[PDB]
DNA sequence: CTGTCATCACTGCG
DNA sequence: TCGCAGTGATGACA
């Protein structure tokens, strides 16, 4: 198993493919039997006073007891089901990094996306990695440094761009949340759905 | 309670 | 097809 470091001003972070084909196809065919997705309301946002759904849909899994913030709302994460702790597991065994809750956001194609944006660690355990796991379509990630964004960025800095391929592992590490914003734009060739599993250890 | 700060994804372009 | 510029109500925080 080979590891790429993602190496940029103030951004530190690492990438393999650690499930093979047969094993990440397996895996892939679980997760969109079982897992459930959120509707009603969790599936909306507003933005700049207009409400729409959420271009992905997304669900929440964690250790038993602990509960966690959407926008102001408290909420409980699922019970894991097997084929989560299985990811979990592995991420573990390999990384020696614990979690303890993981983010599941599903992109049925191309058009489904997350715009530039930093984690919130407010409820993050202090320094603590994120660890992104992808299934299925491939979809180009990307870095932008905070001071080089928007029509008259104070910095030219670089972005950084990967595809984040089925069966991989992403490791952010401290301190790219503080000093990047990530996103998975719109690329409206891709025609089959991810699944990404955003794996994180929460206070509690 | 008040006031600052960061924030989410769309439309309408080019 | 890509992606820029412009669009604010809301919650965190001190
Ligand atoms: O789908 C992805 O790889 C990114 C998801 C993400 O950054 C998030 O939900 O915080
Ligand atoms: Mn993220």
């Amino acid at each position: 198993m080979s590891w790429r470091h993602i190496r940029a001003e103030g951004l530190d972070s690492s990438y393999t493919v650690l499930f093979g084909k047969a094993e990440a196809d397996e895996i892939f065919q679980e997760l969109e039997k079982e897992v459930e997705y959120f509707t009603g309301a969790l599936a909306r946002v507003q933005v700049f006073g207009k409400w729409h759904s959420v271009p992905r849909k997304q669900a929440t899994y964690g250790d038993a007891g602990l509960t966690y913030t959407f926008s102001g709302l408290t909420l409980s994460p699922k019970p894991w089901i097997p084929v989560l702790e299985r990811i979990r597991d592995h991420v573990s065994g390999v990384t020696g990094q614990t979690f303890n809750f993981v983010l599941i956001n599903r992109y049925k194609d191309g058009s489904d996306h997350i715009c530039e944006h930093r984690d919130d660690e407010r409820e993050l355990a202090p320094g603590s990695p994120i660890a992104s796991v992808s299934f299925g379509a491939s979809r180009d990630f990307v870095f932008r440094h905070k001071d080089s964004r928007g029509k008259s960025p104070s910095r030219r800095v670089a972005v950084v761009r990967l595809p984040l391929a089925h069966g991989s592992l992403l490791m952010m590490n401290h301190p790219t949340n503080t000093h990047w914003y990530h996103s998975l734009p719109v690329r409206k060739k891709v025609l089959a759905p991810r699944v990404n599993l955003t794996f994180r250890k929460i206070l509690l």
